[PDB]
């Protein structure tokens, strides 16, 4: 901090030579010194201002140009890069660059100066009443300046070719003591006002506001510690919130004025001075009932929209092709012992006692593939011991139960809380990549086993599957795919377009995958010599092996006796699936249920997991495969239910009545053959391509991974960008993506079933090592759970 | 001076000229597609010896979809372009002449 010496100075002309000039007008060091015609300096007085000059000065402050920190030591150089920084900032034209700094550079004139000049009068530049302070103090310094203080040159100036008055604030690195201005102190601040004739606008007054806002301690404090225009701002603001105005009154003056001594003294006295623990047993699983079930009435009352049908035939579709596909993956790879029947007996079951019973009913539970991995591993190591897969999985299901209700008991779910917006969002990214790249890689599949050639054996056998290339087939699965998804994010701009009666296009849009899926299926419909691959159910509600198994499988076993040690065995695998199920089923539920989303209905952590485990279980009792809240099916759900307002997440349709629909059409998909006949698979895959870069949209990071191709400037007034430095967000984004890439890299690896313990290595990487780079306040702006 | 005729063609008379030549572009656009697609028709068979010389003799495999599939990529990268051209990604002087070409 320094004591300051405000010194202003206008241009002006002499009567002797015509020159232009610049003139002292004031000086404050502790009042404020006019110096008049004669050049008598005035009495000392406080530094009154006009409405209008600090309303000017704001306006022009606010749009200024300020450089801060400039290692200038004399007046040209401070004179060069303001008019540069002007050109910059688009402050004046490059046209009358010249000129500014032909004007800058004239000569300096002072009080001693003055009456050997002639007389002073005031001028206007050209590009080729007297001052109340004047009239009312004026008609009738090296001692008082400190040693250790620096000083403020205010230049005010008329120039008739700007368009508008232009400030520049510059701060020097150091004080200089400029050898065109002669001060006793050296120059630190350097205050320009220029600009033409405009009305409200006396540029003696903007100065003597520069003036006095440069004397005033505090702001002379912030602008001495500013770093930026802001900064420099908002000290402004605080100036004037402690200026004070007199309006013309009758009052006798004296006391008009002794008046304002309380006010002031008072206006500058602060200026210079679900996932909880309870204790209780089950107490999660009753307070996720008394949460949840009281709206159950209303749950019923929501569904009756059509937006809520719309989304049954679309998750129908979401829900039905993987339950397919993955039933056929699990019994080609477990000899038909689990196969297409049983999971979708399964995911019915489970489905419809979920929609019933849960707590959270727009979670989508079905298998993936994850318990696929396990499946294959559990089958391999059941077939080197000379086991019984069947009966390893029903004894496995038997410890799962014991597991989720010593869980539930003790509040084992509120270890979730721990998994905060880092983890979750890493995880749901990769399971949309991973989703994604499946999905592609199936048209990638379907084009490799009907490659584009120039000849084609015309007799080849269709049954079951082609027994060799076809023509014209990858070719139109990829038109049907793109065409699928084409339709379905066309109808979706236009649910948001401003075209069509609102309920129609909302109705419209609201149906856009199950039109896209009708139109598209339409088209392969009436294309009837080229081969397309369709969905295919079983015949009937019948085992997948009836030479195998039953509908039910004794524990002690079907064809042998299960030994006694691996009934003590199946915990282990019983504890990696209960992990899997866990970890994807919570982070599923935390996914769904952000503040963000708009979910008003509360969601419950004990009573899912206790409901999808304990099925799982009881399920592997009949050979049935247990069941997981996959992250993709039930964010498309929520997305499918969420209303947009006038954009803006409006309200969610939170009802059971769309999951329980798209249970019961899974169970009777069966029965619906001949319509699931007709339906390719690549209207399909361009819905799943459609689910999964919708499921992109709430997700910070892939937010965040799209601010690193953008210019700094057009990232969005979020906290973790307004409050964190673009390079700081930028390595916790590649920190994140480095997440990414080892997680993929263990998915992708045959130790995939360790990909649950990866990912929970990120929170104690988020909690511990995190803090070591970052601050509190940028890992809060980067990491908040709303 | 005949071409002081020209004054009394309004934008009324431009904008439907112009209208329907940009309808008529796109019908004929269209239509050579729609022609493509009738002489190599999707069939379950294709005789696999047809003279290519000077265009082919019959219907082919594979034909007819690809060149909508072009046509598809081609509309849809010139597009996409366009949009990322005006859009706000990448350095600006790239994304500009990105966006030109
Ligand atoms: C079957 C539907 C139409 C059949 C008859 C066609 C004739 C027909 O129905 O006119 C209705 C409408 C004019 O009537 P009007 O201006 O009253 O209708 C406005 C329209 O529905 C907006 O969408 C509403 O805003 P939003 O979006 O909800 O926010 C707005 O209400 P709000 O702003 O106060 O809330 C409504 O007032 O015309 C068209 O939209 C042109 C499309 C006609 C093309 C027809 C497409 C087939
Ligand atoms: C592959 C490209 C090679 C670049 C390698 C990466 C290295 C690299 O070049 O980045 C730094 C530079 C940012 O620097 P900076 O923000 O100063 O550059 C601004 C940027 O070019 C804007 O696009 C310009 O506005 P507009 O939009 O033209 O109107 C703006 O001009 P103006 O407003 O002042 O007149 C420029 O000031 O580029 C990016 O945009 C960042 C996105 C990086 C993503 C690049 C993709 C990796
Ligand atoms: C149903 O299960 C039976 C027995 O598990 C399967 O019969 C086996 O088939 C495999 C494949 O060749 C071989 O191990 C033997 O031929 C059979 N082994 C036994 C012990 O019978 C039968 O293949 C299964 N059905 C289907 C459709 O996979
Ligand atoms: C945690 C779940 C899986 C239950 C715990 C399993 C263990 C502790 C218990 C539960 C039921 C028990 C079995 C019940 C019946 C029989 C048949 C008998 O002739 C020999 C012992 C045997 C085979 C028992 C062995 C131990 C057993 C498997």
């Amino acid at each position: 901090t320094h004591k300051v010496y405000v010194e202003l100075q206008e241009l002006v002309m002499d009567e002797k030579n015509q020159e232009l000039r610049w003139m002292e007008a004031a000086r404050w060091v502790q009042l404020e010194e006019n110096l008049g015609e004669n050049g008598a300096w005035g009495r000392p007085h406080l530094s009154h201002l006009t409405f209008w000059s600090l309303l000017e000065l704001r306006r022009v402050f606010t749009k200024g140009t300020v450089l801060l920190d400039l290692q200038e030591t004399s007046l040209a150089g401070v004179a060069n890069q303001l008019l540069d920084r002007f050109i910059f900032e688009d402050q004046i034209r490059p046209q009358d660059r010249e000129e500014l700094l032909r004007a800058l550079l004239l000569k300096h004139s002072h009080a001693g100066e003055l009456e050997a000049l002639g007389g002073v009068k005031p001028a206007v530049l050209t590009r080729s009443h007297s001052s109340l302070e004047t009239q009312l103090f004026c008609e009738q310094i090296l001692e008082k300046i400190p040693p250790d203080s620096e000083a403020t040159l205010v230049l005010v100036g008329r120039a008739d070719f700007l368009e508008q008055p232009v400030l520049g604030f510059v701060r020097l690195q150091e004080a200089a003591e400029l050898e065109a201005v002669e001060l006793p102190v050296p120059i630190r601040f350097l205050f320009v006002l220029l600009g033409p004739e405009a009305p409200h606008i006396d540029y003696t007054q903007l100065g003597r506001a520069a003036a006095t806002l440069m004397s005033e301690r505090v702001f002379r404090i912030d602008a001495y510690m500013a770093q930026s225009r802001g900064e420099l701002l908002h000290s402004l603001e605080g100036f004037l919130d402690c200026s004070l105005v007199l309006p013309p009154t009758d009052a006798p003056s004296e006391q008009a004025l002794l008046s304002l001594v309380p006010v002031q003294r008072e206006l500058l006295r602060r200026r210079y001075q679900p996932l909880q623990q309870t204790g209780q047993l089950f107490g999660g699983l009753v307070r996720d009932i008394r949460r949840r079930y009281p709206y159950y009435l209303s749950d019923i009352t929501d569904a009756f929209s059509p937006q809520v049908l719309a989304a049954v035939i679309f998750i129908y579709f979401a829900a039905l092709s993987p339950a397919i596909t993955f039933g056929g993956l699990l019994g080609e790879k477990t000899r038909n012992q689990m196969g297409v029947s049983e999971l979708l007996i399964s995911t019915a079951v489970q489905g419809i006692l979920f929609a019933l019973l849960g707590a959270q009913p727009l979670l989508v539970v079905g298998f993936s593939g994850p318990l696929l991995v396990f499946e294959e591993a559990f089958f391999s190591f059941c077939e080197t011991n000379g086991l019984e897969y069947i009966v390893g999985r029903v004894w496995i299901g038997f410890w799962l139960i014991l597991l989720v209700v010593l869980v539930v008991a003790f509040e084992g779910s509120f270890l979730v809380r721990f998994i905060s917006r880092y983890t979750q969002e890493i995880f749901s990214f990769l399971i949309s990549l991973i989703f994604i790249y499946e999905t592609f890689s199936k048209l990638i599949k379907i084009f490799q086993d009907h490659p584009l050639q120039k000849t084609y054996n015309y007799n080849v056998l269709m049954v079951p599957k082609p027994q060799g290339p076809l023509p014209n087939t990858a070719l139109l699965s990829l038109v049907l795919m793109a065409g699928t998804f084409f339709f379905a994010m066309m109808l979706r701009k236009f649910k948001n377009s401003s075209y069509f009666p609102g309920k129609l296009r909302r109705v419209i849009g609201d149906f856009g995958v199950p039109i896209s899926i009708l139109i598209m299926v339409l088209v392969d419909f009436f294309i009837q010599d080229t081969y397309t691959q369709k969905l295919s159910v079983p015949d009937g509600f019948k085992v997948s092996n009836s030479s195998a198994r039953g509908w039910v499988i004794h524990p002690l076993g079907l064809r042998s006796e299960f030994p006694i040690w691996m009934m003590f065995a199946s915990a282990l695998p019983a504890l990696l699936v209960f992990i899997l199920i866990f970890l994807e089923s919570q982070i599923t539920t935390l996914i769904v249920s952000k503040p963000e989303r708009k979910m008003v209905k509360g969601s419950g952590f004990h009573l899912d997991l206790l409901l999808v485990v304990g099925m799982g279980g009881v399920a592997a009792l009949f050979g049935m495969p247990w069941l997981s809240a996959t992250t993709v099916r039930s964010v498309t759900h929520a997305n499918a239910l969420t209303v947009m307002g006038k954009a803006q997440i409006q309200e969610v349709k939170e009802q059971r009545i769309s999951g329980l629909l798209v249970a019961v059409l899974v169970g009777l998909s069966i029965l619906m053959e001949p319509i699931l006949s007709r339906i390719p698979l690549a209207v399909l895959f361009g819905i799943f391509l459609y689910m999964g870069v919708t499921s992109l949209s709430g997700i910070q990071l892939f937010d965040r991974i799209l601010l690193l191709f953008k210019p700094p400037k057009y990232h969005p007034d979020v906290p973790y960008v307004k409050r964190v430095k673009t390079w700081r967000m930028h390595l916790f984004t590649g920190i994140q993506i480095i997440c990414l890439a080892v997680l993929w890299v263990v998915k992708s690896t045959p130790a995939s079933l360790a990909l649950p313990f990866v990912l929970i290595l990120t929170v104690p990487l988020r909690r511990v090592l995190l803090p070591l780079i970052f601050r509190n306040v940028e890992l809060q702006c980067l990491d908040a759970d709303d």
